[PDB]
RNA sequence: GGCCUGUGUGCAGGUGGUGCAUGGCUGUCGUCAGCUCGUGUCGUGAGAUGUUGGGUUAAGUCCCGCAACGAGCGCAACCCUUGU
């Protein structure tokens, strides 16, 4: 199955990779020609894992399931959280607190103060406190709110986790693959292959690549919840 | 029965000992800013992380970074006096 043309991933930018210098040895079997010290990505390979993954993906969430959408880099930040408000599913754009997939039982707290916080706003008492301690209450809420957006509406802990860049997200992918969760992730040459369980060949560093390979998968949650 | 006088019987009474058996109270490092815990992670383990780095402060005071996220006892505040 196959959504997008692989001209428009030609013209996307999606088969220029980084330089021969940083490239992980896995990766032998998805580069496939090297063109002015740049690793080229093999675009059969792409979509036969991009079949591979949208039938994973759309299986999970027709069976009622939630996938992390995971951007750190500022490529893909504003793309990945736009595409997670619309579509419906938690998200992370800033930065991966350590410990929120594995510790989830601590930092839902901090989610229920961001609860408490908006709700004392809410009931609008402000001159009832310290005009300090109520300027420490709005960077507290901003701290909060900046930290935490997807995960606010996401409860009942994730099902597959979605990340760019593994090799900057590093964390994330060990925490999923600790918990057992499966890993669905976009590969540059520097990436490795085998702590990705359901892999898609692509560029991470390109914001044109990034929007369009997790908007595919985007669709590909919204077409599996609308098969619920 | 209240009351003491007696003879005894228990017994009282000990500023007698051990602060190297103790409780309680107090000095001291020092009113110095530090000391820890929960869950998570790293290590076979003792343990580490957080509490490290940059800046700032009377201060682990606070901000920005970070496999950590929070919390507690401390700092500050609430109390009395003095100045309008």
């Amino acid at each position: 199955m196959a959504v997008v043309t692989m001209k428009q991933l030609l013209d996307s930018g999606a088969h220029f990779g980084h330089q021969t210098r940083r490239w992980n040895p896995k990766m032998k079997r998805f580069i496939f020609t090297d063109r002015n010290g740049i690793y080229i990505i093999d675009l059969q390979q792409t979509l036969t894992y991009i079949d591979k993954a949208y039938e994973f993906v759309k299986e999970t969430v027709a069976h009622g399931g939630t996938v992390l959408f995971v951007g750190t880099k500022k490529q893909a930040q504003e793309s990945i959280a736009e595409e997670a408000t619309r579509v419906g599913m938690p998200y992370v754009n800033q930065r991966w607190l350590g410990g929120m997939l594995t510790n989830f039982s601590t930092v839902h707290k901090r989610l229920q103060r961001l609860k408490e916080l908006e709700a004392m706003e809410q009931t609008g008492g402000f001159e009832g406190r310290t005009k300090k301690e109520i300027l420490m209450l709005t960077r507290e809420k901003n701290k909060l709110e900046r930290s935490l957006g997807g995960i606010r509406d996401m409860q009942k802990v994730p099902s597959a986790v979605w990340v760019v860049d593994t090799n900057k997200e590093h964390i994330a992918v060990g925490e999923a693959r600790k918990l057992g969760i499966p890993v669905i992730a976009i590969l540059d040459t520097n990436c490795d292959p085998d702590v990705v369980d359901y892999p898609i060949p692509g560029n991470d560093d390109a914001i044109r690549s990034a929007a369009l390979l997790t908007k595919v998968i985007a669709s590909a949650v919204a077409e599996g919840l609308q098969a619920r």
